[PDB]
C-alpha cells in the first residue's frame, strides 16, 4: 500500500530562471518550474543546460515539481514524505536546510536537535520521523529480494528463491538473477 | 460502459536509467518513467533508444505510466485492469510472473494453479479472472463490426451491414468497409 | 458559466498507428493517442507526418483526446459537449456517423430523424439537443464587440469604442482593433 | 498557507493561431492554448516563433494556461487571484482593461474608480482588492530573509541570522548568502 | 438515467417559525427548516402543526429541503430541476412568482412571456423549458406501465404486458396488475 | 476492503403513501421515503403502522433508502451491490423480479437464463453475478470464530479460545462466547 | 450566489452533558452534539430541557452543528462565515470572546483592537471583516422589498413594485403584502 | 488542526439487534446500527432500552455510528484514530481485544507486546501509537486554559489570563472562570 510512482522523473533542458526556491528549464519549448532547495539552485547556471531528477505530486487542484542533483536525493525526498504530517512544502524545507548526505545522518544518528532546527517540526515530530526512517536509508542479492517483496512476495519466501538462483548462476547479473527468480516463483 | 481510452500509447528516447520495477525513457527533455516487468526491462540497455508502448493511468491524486514492448502486451495488462478487485500493481505482478504469451494460455487453458501462484491471487480470484476473459484473449471481417460495436450498436445490426458490404464490395478494406457500413446505418 | 478552454489544442507528429476508433501520433518523442472518427481516420496514412485539432478532456479518472481535421470540426465537438446527457463517447458518435458539415445542417434543419439513427440519441434527446443549438451554428465589428462583451462589457460602450478606432483607422485588423478599443474604455 | 506552485511556467514555439482572447503556441508537436489579453496577443504575429510566461491552473474538471509577455505581469496575474471573489476569468478581464503597468498603479494609487470601470467588479470589491495588495505591488538582504521565511521561519530569527552572514561576507550574494545562513540556521 | 430519489420526503411538527422564504418545522425534537414559496408560508401559522411534502437536496457542501402544500407540487418542482440551467433556487423563484396550477398552465400553454417575468430566465431559457415539459405535466392502465418503464423495460414490451393482464384479470388493482405483470416478464 | 455498514438499518412509523416503487413511512414527525419492490410494497396498507428493514446509501449528491420486509433479504440487496457493475437501482429491478428465496435460488442453481430476463443484465453480467455469488448465500462456534478472524485473528488461535469457552460453558450464548473468547486472547 | 440553507435549525431535548465547548443535546432518542460559546453554555443546566437555534455545516467528511441562544446570534454566526478566511472555529471563537450584541457593535463601530484581541485574527484581517459586513448588522416595507432581491430582482425594481403595494393596502402584513408584490411581479 | 468534532453523539432507543459486531438502537422510529465491541454488546439485551455514546464517521461514500458504554470510551476510540495508518476498523479491533481501562495502561505502561496481539498492528506500528499517545490518556485551572487554548490562544496567555481569573475569584467554577477569562481577554 505504499505511494511511490509518478510520471515526470527529470527535466532536461535550458535554464531560463535561476530563484531562490525554483528554477524554470525549458525541455522542448515547454518551461517546467521545479522547485528545489538553494543549496540545488546553487550549482545552477541561467543560459546553461541542465537536468534536474525530479519527482512530480498531482493532487486535485495541483500539479507540481520538486527537483534533485540526483536520484538518491530525489528519492530521500518521497521517502520524508511517507512521515505523515510531512508535506513536500515541509519536505523541501528540512532538505533546504540540512544537504541529502546531513540529514540522512541526522536520521540515522538519531540526531533529534537538528531535527527541530527545522521550521514547522515540532519535538514529538522529529521523534517520529527518526523512528519511522532511521532503518530505511556488486551486491546482487539484497537488490533483487528487495524488488520481489514488491511484487507482493513475503522475506523469506523470496530469500529463499534467491539464494537458489545464486546457488545456481554466482556470476549474473542483478537484472538475469531477478527474471531466473520469476520465472522460478511462478512454479 | 467499457474503460478504454488514455492519452500517452507510447514514449520513444533515450534510456536513462533501468531498475528493477520500472525505467526513465527521456522524450523531448522529459524523463517519463514507466513500469514494467523484469522481462520487459530485461531487453533494455541504458544509453540507448528505445520505445515502450504504455498505458497511462490517472486517479485524483496520481499519474502513472506502464510500459510493454508490444501493443498486443499493453491491451492484455488493460484487459487485466478490468477485472475488479485486479489492479494496475496486480496486474503487473501476474505479468512480471508469466509473460504475455504464458499469462495469455494460462488463461485459456483455464489453468487456475499458475495464476495462483501470483502473490495477491486467492484462489477464489483466480477463477473470476479465468472466468472474465477466457474467452477475450487481412480478417477484415471482424474489425469492422469490432469498431461499429463500440460505436454503441448491436452484434446482428452490424453485423448484418458489415456482412452486406463485404458482399458488394470485394476489393474493400477493413475502413472503407467501416465508412461504407456507416453511412448504411445512419439510413442514407 | 459557459465550460471552455483546455490545453492541448492540436498535436503534430508521425503516424505511428491508424486503429478504427483513434490514431496514434507522435509528437516530441511521445505518442499521444487521440480518438476519432473514421472519417477523420480515413485521411490519414502511417508513417506519414499529419496534424488533428484537438479536444482535451479531463477528469478525475481520466485524460483523453479528441481530434479533428479543422479548428470548426473540433468547436463543434466542444458545442455538442454542452448538451447535457450528451458525452464526449456520445459526440464522437454523431460525428461518426454524420460529418461535421452534414450534422450541422442537421441540426439547423430541425432534422430529427437524422439523429435519432445515431444510437444513444433518444426521440426527446434529439429535440432538447436540436433546441439547444440550431441557433448555434471580413466581419471585423462583430468579432470586437463580441469579444468586449466576452470581458463583461456592454454593446453600446462596446460600440462606441469599436466603431470609434475602426472609423479613426478602417483598415484595421480585427485584433489591434480589441487593443485600441480597450486602451479606450480604461480611459 | 498561501497558493503558488504550478508546473508550466512557459512556453515557447510557433504560433499557430492569434485569436481575440487567447493564442496556440506550438511547442514540441504540442499545440498549447494559452489564454491573454488583447494586449499581450496584439505582440503576436502567426508564422513566428514566441514565448509567454504562463500559470498553470488545474481544478478537477479543467486544465487551463494563461500567457504574459513577462514573469513580472504574470505574477501580478496570481496575486489578484488571491483576493478571494476574484478568478482566473475576473483577472484577465482586469489586466485585459488595465496593462500590468497601470493596473498595478491603479491599486497603489488606491483608485477605486478605474476598477469599476472592470465588468464584474461591484464598488465593495474594488475596495476590498484595494486594500488586499496596495501594499503586495542589488537589494540583497531582503529577498534572501524573504526566502527563509518561506522555508517557515520567522522574520525576527531570519533577519538576525542574516545580519550575522552579511556580517561575515559583505560580499555576498542573495543566493550565496542563502545558504550560508541555512548552515548557520541549522547549528551547523 | 433520470435522477428522482431522495430521503425525506415530508416533514410534519410544529410551527417555530414562519420567514418569507422559509420556514421552521419541529420534527421530534429537531427543527428542519424547509424553504418555501410566500404562497405556501402564507397558509402557515406559527404555533400550530403542520405538515409540508418535501424535497430534500443534498450536495458534497449542502443539504437543503424544499417544502410544499402538496405532493404535485413537489414533484412539479422536481420536475423543474430537471431542465439543464434550473436550479433549485431558481424552480423556487418561478414557483414563488406562478403557483402550481398557474405554472403549469404557463408550461402548457406555451405562454413564453410569463415565464421571462421570471428572475434568472432568459427569452432562450424560456422556450428549452416549455420545449423540454410542454408533454410532461382508476388510471390503473398507465401507472403500471410508468412503474415497469423506470424498472428499465419498453413502452411496448410493458404496454403489451400491462394490456394483456387487464384483459384477463378485470377486477385487478393497479398493483395486483403490477406483479402479475411482473411474473410474464421475468418470464415465469 | 469489503463495503458493508450504513446507519439506518429500518424505519417503523405510519404509511403515508404507497406507491408503486417507494413508500413513505413516517417516523417521529419525519416523513422518509425508502424504495421497494412492489411484492414488498404489496404488503403494505395506507393509515397502518409498518416497518422496513433498510439500507442507506449515500453519495456525494445523493443520499437514499432501500426497504425490504426482513433482514435477510435486506441482506441480500448489499450483496447484489458488491457485484461492480451492479448499482442500487438494478439490484432493485432484480429483486423486483424475482424476490429474494426465488433470486438466491436462481443464483445458487446457477440459473443464467432467469438472469438475463432483468433489464440491464447482459448475458456476460449474469454470468460475472453467479460467478461472484453462488457460493455467498444453534450453531454457535462456527459464528464466533468467523466474527474473529472478522478481527484479523487466525482461525487456529480463535479455535483454541472459542472451544476453550464452549467447554467451559456449553449453554453459552454466541455473544458471551464473543466476550470471553477475547477476554482470553488479550492473555 | 451567497451561501444560507440547511437543514437542522433547532434542537430541543434533554441536557445530557454540558461542557465547555459544546453540548449535548438529546432530541428524540439522538443525542445531538452542538458546538457554543461558553456565554451560550452557562445558561444550560444538564438534566433540564433547553432548545439552541442551530446551523448545520455538513462537508465531505464532516457534519457539526453549532448552536446559539436566538436566531439573531445564529445569523450572526453565518454572516460571519461568509467572510472569507473565516471558518466555523474562527467564527466561534470571536463570538466566544464577545457576544452577540458585543460583537455586532464591534464591527458596526469598526474597533478593529477588539477584533484583533481574537485568536486567529491578524491586524489585516479584522479590517476586511469590518469593511465586509459593517453595513451587514412594523417596518413591513424593508422586509418584503429585501426578500424579492433573493428570488432574483433588482432593489430599484423591488422598491418600485413594494410602495406601490403599500400604496394600495396600508394596513397590510409584511406576507400578504409579499404576495401582492409577487402576484403583481410576474405581470 | 485537530480533527474532533460530529453529530450524533449518543443514540437511545429500543435494541432491536444484537449482533458480534454491531448493534441496532431504535430511536424515534429509526433503527440506527452502531458498531461496537463484544465486550459492550455483551451488556446488551434485545428488547431492553438502551443508550450507547457514539461517535460519528462521515466519509464521501460512507455514514457510519461506533457506539461504547460511556464517553470516556468513545473519546479513547476518537483517540486511537489520530495516529495515521490506524482506521475506524482497527480502533475497533484493538478496542475489543482489550477494554479501554487494559487499552489505555497499555499505552501508558509503554506495553508494545500487548498491541502485537492485535491484528493489523505491526511491530514498528505499536511503537508508533505508544509514542504518539502515551501522554495523551475539582481540577479547574487546567480544564479553563485547555479550552482558551483550543479558542486558539496560547498557553502562556490562556494561563496568565486564568491565574487572574481565579486570583479575583477563589470561589470560581470551571466555566464561570472561562468567561470572565474570555471577559478579561477581550481587553473587556
Amino acid at each position: 500500500g505504499r505511494g511511490s510512482e509518478f510520471m515526470i522523473a527529470s527535466v532536461r533542458g535550458e535554464v531560463l530562471e535561476v530563484a531562490l526556491d525554483h528554477v524554470v528549464i525549458e525541455a522542448a519549448g515547454v518551461g517546467y518550474r521545479v522547485n528545489a532547495t538553494p543549496a540545488t539552485l546553487a550549482t545552477l547556471r541561467q543560459g546553461t543546460e541542465a537536468r534536474l531528477i525530479t519527482a512530480m505530486i498531482v493532487r486535485e487542484d495541483s500539479m507540481t515539481l520538486y527537483g534533485f542533483p540526483d536520484g538518491e536525493t530525489r528519492d530521500l525526498f518521497l521517502t520524508l514524505l511517507s512521515v505523515s504530517g510531512v508535506g513536500p512544502r515541509l519536505a523541501m524545507a528540512a532538505l533546504a536546510v540540512h544537504d541529502a548526505p546531513a540529514l540522512r545522518q541526522v536520521l540515522a544518528d538519531g540526531n533529534v536537535a537538528a531535527l527541530t532546527r527545522v521550521p514547522g517540526i515540532g519535538k514529538r515530530g522529529a521523534e517520529r520521523m527518526v523512528l519511522e526512517l532511521r532503518d530505511k536509508v556488486h551486491a546482487v542479492r539484497s537488490p533483487v529480494v528487495e524488488a520481489l517483496v514488491g511484487l507482493g512476495f513475503a522475506a523469506k519466501q523470496a530469500e529463499e528463491a534467491t539464494d537458489t538462483v545464486l546457488a545456481a548462476n554466482h556470476d549474473a547479473t542483478t537484472s538475469s538473477a531477478l527474471r531466473s527468480a520469476l520465472s522460478l516463483l511462478g512454479k
